């Protein structure tokens, strides 16, 4: 109904985008491959299927390989839809969903008989997909050409109204998970118990999550890419960090929340100050401003928190210029969000694919691109107590400046990250995460 | 300590098998590659890791890519063990578990720094792994030679005592899952709720499962490769079929049970009668018998049930000779079980790789090989009410013989399968599943 | 094959222990004598053969005298095997059991032709055996020296996985006995019929039993060391108490069960709660705990049962404080079990041999030693109505605290003992008896 | 009542025998020790009690150690009777049996205090017992003096009218036993099953048996000291050799029978012929004939059977001269029987102890002594096909003579032995075995 309608402009929007770049590069159209299931070595099991982002761009079909889109930006889009008819599979209906009518559908019953339903002459058609050799075998010659990719990847930054609804919906699901996650941390459950409380509340499986959820207690908070889910709970609960999203129609939420168990004490106050910095950095988004500048203001804000709590025995500004903040805040402030979690385009200046330079002493910044309307961002300010980095700084001459007596008090809490998913409109911001009553 | 003691003899066995086939095929040794992480197309997210079965045949390291085993059956096996030390990950400990003692362990910090740690001259070493291009770049020319793969796959039928213990231990975990899934069925939970109770009880995540679990309610029970998990319950609970295992040290369990929701009933009775055949089929495993024959026996048994219950209006003997049983029982009785769920060597007559022909009527049978001691099997007799297969039979000259009214009564219950994991001993059968008092 | 595989580590372990103690005490090795058959005074009949425990420690040859072991913990163990070849006995083919390969076996034809095969200079060998006058005669000087006996007896508490499997296997057999014995009790069989049913089911003779079975009906249950087997049944069957085990490869089961003839009654109730105390006392075994204390914990469990059943008219705590419990429960809770029923090392705190003080309440205790993993225990809590012991309590201060009217009610039923055999693991207890599903 | 009256003559008959030898050797009397329970090496378990034959020659007390008889052959004998009073054993009744009134009974409650109930001056008393060390401690100087031993042993050959009833009561029991044994053989029971049917029917334990029953099937029959009891039955049933007795009041039976499973064939005929010969040997007992000759007569009969059946080509008498009957009949013909199975005196010429010479050909014989009245005997004529002896025969110049094709047809049946317990009278014979109609 609501989403169904917003889709019509989605198509038109893409249809145009296709026309522009097809006709510009001398192509008669694109052929976009959802992809294939990957078989495990020597085995008859498969890896969980992951759809070509460039395919699901067009429609919410994320769970079906051997699917093909042919589009030129002029003719109605033709879709080749894998619907096999074996007795061991639930024979699903012919596509009668909202997106169906917007495509010329042909049913493919066996993955090898595609070679007939694709254009006879594939000399001016671009294959957009992973399986290069499977392409060649079919007749294709042009395969993922950089101008088409660079161009398509630039305009992915600009979401249609359909996309923006999808992302809103993804956050709604995620937020529900986060509440169930939070509640089981206060009951004293294990990492494993929490992860499965989240999945339970989202009503999504481990493999539907758009990224592997990070569910950390105590020290594990500090570990940024903490994958493991400890089945037994710790002897004592101090801190809980969860970074977990959800899927809707190919679009990802991405929400991080840190919690103190005692709701009081130095760590409790540390999160609340960081929250203040987060929300502020959340509102600082506006078109015209380069994303890199918010990243510089984040280091400024952390430096302040490090000064005020006497983790570092220096004024805010001296902490920044010395390069100390990077030990406690080693990662980007955030990134574009959408079909892919770390979404495409966030480094680009123009549709050619030209790189937008990163600032000051942060040459690895994820998202540096000029903020515009219809762009969706993450805001992930972090403050961590990581041993390997604290160890590296201990060797460095800055060692004298660090209050190690304070650091050691915090190590059992691990660290903090707070992440929201923000839409930038023309004269307003839509904090999708905070608009849904998640503290 | 028990597992540890069995493991010395595991190494001795594999060293001997390795010495036999390397000598036999003119090889100086062989190099077994754990595998790599697969990056998703155009993305920075990866697929879940899946260790090379040939790698995990040696030791229970299933979570670690960029690991290499160099082995000739005479020298102490060399283990190149991936252990990166980055600040965003929890530093893993140097391998110190029971198996470490049995390998000369060198640590590998960067995957591409492996060049220096493999044999200088890879002339007569066979690479065993998925990643052929990498093998070539490193200088290997022999890769997965059929003679070696066939030999190893043949002898994988004969479990060491180490392996049988692993498999036992796997069953033990899976049963905890089965118990919890059953209880939540009888409390009127959804397919999803059930699945997540299984995960909760076994304390293993979705991707730790040896295979995608099948959690079906009522009508989904007839769908053999049912993968979906309905978040919402059906309105009325009739039947529940769960086929789900567990991992221990790289060895799978593989258990199916069917339940009726009501205490009693027609389907209730069909379950227990089917259960009676499954036990008897389980007991009919005896060395020097061709598995194929038990499959034939299964068809006889399934016929008797179809006759007795008045689903088909013929005597059991007519039902087999008319071909009717296939419609209700279309798959194999079972398979070898081990490192792989459909384990290697199961179609083999000898260690060259030569096929053992299956029975005339069912030429698509999995397990055809001569039963022997120290082999582990499944026994999955089934009776399903499958639409596409029933339709097909309504077209044939057997339509008159089917009680379509009684077939319609059962359709809401879907189908039945009951699967156990049995080790075959010299003068006894150990039914790992039933020893654990699951019912 | 399972036990065969475990044996390897067994030999290793014993070798290590031998080498440790033989070096420590300046011994070049030790000689371990199986024993001899004892002739009956003035007769040409012999007593039944009872192999030296120190001999069977190494291998399961328990029915052969004139066998010798020479070991230093380093060189391959020598076995002098007695193999007489006269027409009047069945000459079995040379040793080819799973243990053969581990020994340099030299055949002995005549027991007095052994001096040829033993070390010429016996100065630094210790003789371990009973037959001292034979030791001296062959040239031995050191015999059963305390330093060595003590060491071997201390580490006998730590069972190899082989030894644990042996002990499980003995329980398997014993349990078959207890079922048959229980059954013929309920069929109104005599003590003699029960015994012979036990032997019939265990498929072991009287002389193969690791101890003289206790098989007691009615009032005989009150007699702790009841060796008689009354051939005619009593007039009424009230109670039955069987303490009986089995042999496997030289290791002992030691199970006790008591039953009421009617399933109902007060005595019946008493069994049920004694059972519940016995189970709990079973689960209370833990590494880092003096068995001593578990003995006391029993006493207060016993008192509570006497309180709850109007046998003693005091609150639990005072009952144990007076010394009332020791009349109804006049023996130890249990003992180490292994090669010997009351296995060695039970009361030592160190491998020197020095004692482990019993609690202040009782200085009679068999087993006082600090519990650890890979140690096997009996839990024999009991409550009896012995006249003699009740007669002494009549002649003391606490005489007017007892319910003589209630005691006479129980005296037809004799008493209760409930004995299990439990292996202590690191983070679990394995109750061998109850794992086999004898109630 | 019946044997209660024959006891007084028994006592008296001994009182004389004593007086005679005590007077003659100049001793004030004898002290006869029942014995002691032997402790197992390093253990708290004991061997089963075996009573001093000399102690049980007076009365039937076979179950009780630490009993002492003081007897001079003049006064009424004294009996120290072990009667402990502890809470772990049944306290039995003060002797009130048919022998108690003939002894001045003194009660012993603790073995340690026996040197106070015995004579002050032990200088002129002989200790008769096994425990030479315990004697010295008590003060005895004379121990087991040969003149006395030889005398009592000589006269043991002459049974009192009491002793002859006892051995009649033992034979009654054994034969019930033997019937069960035969029945379960035909029913296809194992050696173990047969043995326990025997013990069940006799209502006596293994250790109550006067000797180790020999229960042999098939090829085991050829084995003379076959002690094993095979728990599983053999493939096919052919033959069955049992040699098992019983006990009454310290007096042994000793009966052997052989059977054929088919009641027809050549082996069935060989038994039948051998049992005629056996009965004819059992009738050829006459006072005044030296047993030595019966053996020779025996050897000449077996010879006949070896010529009749084509085992040996030669005629009866040549067989005997060539010495070849010692290959098929290599043991004695029989022996005196009483308190001990191979009873005392059977090699003695007179009461001094001088040995009666055995027949020239066979110095290796038990019984050589002249047959007289009141002397009980065994006749064990045997024919066996023993590989050991038949190997010694084929490597001599008598190979040619025997029929090797024929022996190989009998080897499956092993051998034959038939044994009866006969009282020799003045003008009659009393075959106690066959008088109770066992065939
Ligand atoms: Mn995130
Ligand atoms: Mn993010
Ligand atoms: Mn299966
Ligand atoms: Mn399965
Ligand atoms: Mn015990
Ligand atoms: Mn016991
Ligand atoms: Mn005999
Ligand atoms: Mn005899």
């Amino acid at each position: 109904d609501k989403l169904a309608v917003l889709y019509a402009e989605h198509i038109a929007t893409l249809q145009q985008r296709t026309r522009t770049i097809t006709e510009r590069e001398g192509l008669e159209g694109l052929v976009i491959h959802s992809g294939q299931a990957k078989r495990q070595f020597l085995d008859d099991m498969y890896y969980p299927f992951k759809v070509n982002p460039q395919f699901k761009a067009w429609l919410p079909v994320i769970d079906n390989p051997h699917c093909w889109i042919v589009v030129d930006g002029a003719s109605k889009p033709k879709l080749i839809f894998y619907r096999p008819v074996d007795f061991w599979h639930k024979v699903p209906d012919e596509p009668r969903d909202f997106w169906a009518e917007y495509f010329d559908i042909e049913l493919l019953v066996q993955p090898d008989q595609v070679e007939k339903l694709l254009p006879y002459d594939k000399a001016n058609y671009a294959y957009i997909g992973e399986y290069l050799e499977v392409a060649q075998a079919l007749g294709f010659s042009i395969m993922n050409p950089e101008p088409v990719m660079n161009y398509l990847h630039f305009h992915r930054a600009y979401k249609t109204q359909y996309e923006l609804e999808c992302l809103r919906q993804a956050n709604r699901i995620a937020v529900e998970g986060h509440k169930a996650a939070r509640d089981t941390f206060f009951n004293g459950g294990s990492e494993f118990d929490i992860q499965h409380a989240y999945l339970m509340a989202t009503r999504q499986s481990e493999n539907e999550m758009p990224y592997g959820n990070i569910v950390a207690l105590n020290e594990n908070c500090a570990i940024l890419h903490y994958t493991h889910f400890e089945p037994t709970a710790p002897h004592t609960h101090h801190s809980f960090l969860i970074d977990a999203g959800a899927n809707f129609n190919g679009y990802a939420a991405d929400i991080t929340r840190t919690y103190d168990f005692k709701k009081s004490g130095e760590f409790s106050d540390l999160i609340q100050v960081m929250t203040e910095h987060q929300i502020a950095l959340g509102k600082a988004l506006k078109p015209g401003l380069l994303y890199g500048e918010l990243h510089l203001e984040c280091h400024q804000r952390v430096a302040q928190v490090l000064s005020d709590f006497n983790i570092v025995k220096l004024p805010a500004a001296d902490i920044v210029e010395r390069g100390i903040t990077s030990t406690f805040f080693p990662h980007g402030l955030g990134h574009h969000l959408g079909l892919q979690v770390h979404d495409m385009g966030g480094f680009m200046a123009d549709e050619s694919g030209t790189h937008q330079a990163p600032p000051e002493g942060h040459p690895f910044l994820r998202c540096t691109r000029l903020i515009e309307k219809n762009q969706v961002f993450t805001i992930e300010p972090g403050l961590y107590f990581i041993d390997s980095l604290l160890g590296d700084l201990a060797q460095t001459d800055n060692k004298q400046f660090i209050n190690w007596e304070k650091v050691e008090e915090f190590k059992p809490f691990g660290g903090i990250r707070i992440e929201d998913n923000i839409i930038v409109h023309e004269d307003s911001l839509e904090n999708m995460t905070r608009d849904l009553h998640l503290d």
